[PDB]
């Protein structure tokens, strides 16, 4: 199993073309990087914007829409026959503050007057509809898959008490899906995206919510499982149980932001890519082998598997790769070991099947084969 250039390796999307599409999250500058471009054309047939289609990127100020960056990804996808996923119409992060300010410029969350609160709810819901309307009216014919809402369920099994819920309640979710369907039509597929969808009580709460919304006529086509996972968790058994229960509701499933971290949580990362022991790459590969075997077994319930990145030289996991140092200045990776200081987000993770030098990793061989 040679460490050959990925540009000379069997195409990943081709290996899985009858099971599900294979996607990657991208930043516009990568479309100007020869290697990244070659990777997208060679191995992927689905693309998503890592950041430029989030609320704050699209409408940073009410009335100021910036589709320039998003357009670059759409244009590239079209020129290369790739499906496109829109990430994301609604989220509590990377969302402009102006959405949640009242007519006097005060946080709607701070309103005590009931009358005033109902007014703010309807105001927020209007802004939500316009945001969604403008985006969907532009891209409805080019983008097939949409993360209509992202992370709206808390890890405590309750709805996430973000400004969206505090101000408008459960209705912000209903309005989001309805507006997307209204302006995009019956052909675009609408998804509720989240992480730790395999963990209780979140899993069942998400399950109950979509069950209830669907029963109320709210248009929801599938569930997006972010899948920011580790080498050992979640177990394949729980991943399977998760996919099955949502499939039972008539929902499509997409693995939307897959990365297999070399670490646990919170992460105790190595400071550089080269410091990561070769054994970790073998463990990671066995995980990828089991993971994709399961994805295939469940192919009639999964339409897409997207990696949150192209190759190891670029991954948001590095922002979470905290490096712990003991009193002697030595790196500490043992989860239950002494340490004196931590340098947050200064280390390096290696989550993909493609290395930082664009050569295939043990994990590539594990999922490209037929065993
Ligand atoms: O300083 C800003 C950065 O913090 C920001 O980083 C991005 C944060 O979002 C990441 O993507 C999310 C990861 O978690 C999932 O649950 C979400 O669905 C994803 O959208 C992304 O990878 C990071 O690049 O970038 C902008 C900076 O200004
Ligand atoms: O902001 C979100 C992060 O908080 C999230 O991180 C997860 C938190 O729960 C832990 O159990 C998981 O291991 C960890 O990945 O990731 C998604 C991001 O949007
Ligand atoms: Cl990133
Ligand atoms: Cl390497
Ligand atoms: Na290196
Ligand atoms: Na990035
Ligand atoms: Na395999
Ligand atoms: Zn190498």
């Amino acid at each position: 199993k040679p460490h050959i250039s990925a540009l000379n390796a069997p195409q990943l999307d081709q290996r899985y073309k009858n099971e599900f599409t294979i996607g990657a999250a991208v930043e516009p500058y990568q479309l100007q990087n020869e290697k990244d471009v070659q990777m997208l054309k060679r191995h992927f047939n689905s693309i998503v914007a890592e950041n430029v289609m989030k609320p704050i990127s699209i409408q940073p100020e009410e009335g100021k829409f910036n589709f320039e960056q998003a357009d670059r990804i759409v244009k590239f996808a079209k020129a290369n026959g790739m499906d496109i996923r829109f990430h994301t119409l609604v989220w509590h992060s990377q969302v402009p503050q102006w959405f949640f300010l009242d007519k006097e410029g005060k946080p709607m969350v701070n309103e005590t007057d009931p009358v005033k609160r109902e007014q703010n709810k309807q105001l927020l819901l209007k802004r939500l509809e316009t945001h969604i309307k403008t985006i969907v009216e532009r891209y409805k014919d080019d983008i097939k898959y949409w993360d209509v809402v992202n992370e709206v369920v808390g890890d405590d099994g309750k709805l996430r008490n973000s400004p969206w819920y505090q101000i408008a309640g459960i209705d912000y979710i209903k309005v989001a899906f309805q507006a997307a369907r209204k302006y995009g039509g019956d052909n675009i597929k609408l998804y509720m995206n989240d992480y730790n969808t395999e963990v209780e009580p979140k899993r069942t709460a998400l399950y109950n919510l979509v069950k209830q919304l669907k029963e109320e006529g709210v248009p929801i086509d599938g569930i997006g499982h972010q899948s920011h996972i580790q080498i050992g968790a979640p177990s394949e058994a729980e991943i399977e149980k998760t996919i099955n229960m949502f499939a039972a509701l008539g929902l499509d499933n997409q693995i939307t932001e897959l990365d297999v971290s070399m670490y646990g949580w919170p992460p105790r990362a190595y400071p550089t890519y080269d410091a990561i022991p070769k054994q970790k790459f073998l463990d990671q590969a066995a995980r990828y082998d089991r993971l994709f075997k399961l994805y295939e077994k469940l192919s009639d319930k999964i339409s897409n598997v997207t990696f949150w990145g192209i190759a190891d030289n670029h991954t948001w996991l590095d922002s979470r790769a905290d490096v712990y140092y003991d009193a002697n200045g030595n790196v500490v990776v043992d989860p239950n070991a002494p340490y004196a200081k931590v340098e947050k987000g200064k280390g390096k993770d290696a989550p993909f099947v493609f290395g930082p030098d664009y050569k295939v990793k043990p994990a590539y061989w594990a999922i490209i084969d037929h065993k």
